[PDB]
C-alpha cells in the first residue's frame, strides 16, 4: 500500500505510489504524472 500521486514524502524515507510518481521538493509531496 502507498500514499497518494500528493502526500508528503522523503527521498530519504518515501511511500507515494511508485505506478509513476516521486516525492516533489516544491511542496514535500510526492508527484510525476497523475
Amino acid at each position: 500500500g502507498c500514499l497518494e500521486f500528493w502526500w508528503k514524502c522523503n527521498p530519504n524515507d518515501d511511500k507515494c505510489c511508485r505506478p509513476k510518481l516521486k516525492c516533489s521538493k516544491l511542496f514535500k509531496l510526492c508527484n510525476f504524472s497523475f
